[PDB]
């Protein structure tokens, strides 16, 4: 349930978490699901998506 | 490899993808890994993290 940061990470947006190597992090249960980088074949746009919003096909 | 959007989603940041129900989406292989919502026990801050940057403990 608990994880440790392996590397420093600096936030790029208002929503990501900055952290230093060694921090202890706990995953937050979330209705959105894991986020994935996705490319829309329909529109050609690309960006992160909430995985609970999609299904295989 | 291909997914279908089950719901409309409007972008909240510069990095997420907006899409409409029915779009076909392809996952992009990514060095960052899936993103997770996490709470730092070390700093008390909370936000999304790249899962490849951490390890269980």
């Amino acid at each position: 349930m608990t994880f440790v940061a392996l590397y420093d990470y600096e936030s790029r947006t208002e929503t990501d978490l900055s952290f230093k190597k060694g921090e202890r992090l706990q995953i937050v249960n979330n209705t959105e699901g894991d986020w994935w980088l996705a490319h829309s074949l329909t529109t050609g746009r690309t960006g992160y998506i909430p995985s609970n919003y999609v299904a295989p096909s």
